[PDB]
């Protein structure tokens, strides 16, 4: 199996498995256009969007999501529609905002709405899971029956800190 060749904005080229990069939507067009996919260390095309600092996190997100643990025998699906986030994703929602912020934007121009949604859910989680504007707080964000709230329809909160 070959791999994807892409060069970050500052000139730091990255090579990694093409199956993971398949999650990146704007990469498939790039792959057919100037990718060719021959050996994987192919001619590097510069991407003026992200540098190697952020890109590694974005493409490693794709790393696990193509490799998510296959269903054993009884329950044949992975998820219905966003129900159980893997330990891979989990760590990216407890990190510094410097990386967390770009995780949304980096995903935007790559069209990985999967990545974008998970981090967006978490950023908006701290308020009320509503509109993700911090300026919303002027009118109290958006009423969402926070009077109840205790139902906690999520669980899986072991509170295992560190990484």
């Amino acid at each position: 199996m070959p791999s994807i060749k892409l060069q970050s904005s500052d000139g730091e080229i990255f090579e990694v498995d093409v199956e993971i990069a398949k999650q990146s939507v704007t990469i498939k067009t790039m792959l057919e256009d100037l990718g060719m996919d021959d050996e994987g260390d192919d001619d590097p095309v510069p991407l003026p969007n992200v540098n190697a600092a952020i890109l590694k996190k974005v493409i490693q997100w794709c790393t696990h999501h193509k490799d998510d643990p296959p269903p054993p025998e009884d329950d044949e699906n992975k998820e219905k529609r966003t129900d159980d986030i893997p330990v891979w994703d989990q760590e990216f929602l407890k990190v510094d905002q410097g990386t967390l912020f770009e995780l949304i934007l980096a995903a935007n121009y790559l069209d990985i709405k999967g990545l974008l949604d998970v981090t967006c859910k978490t950023v908006a989680n701290m308020i009320k899971g509503k509109t993700p504007e911090e300026i919303r707080k002027t009118f109290n964000i958006k009423n969402d029956f926070t009077e109840e709230e205790e139902a906690q329809v999520r669980k899986e909160n072991q509170w295992c800190e560190e990484k």
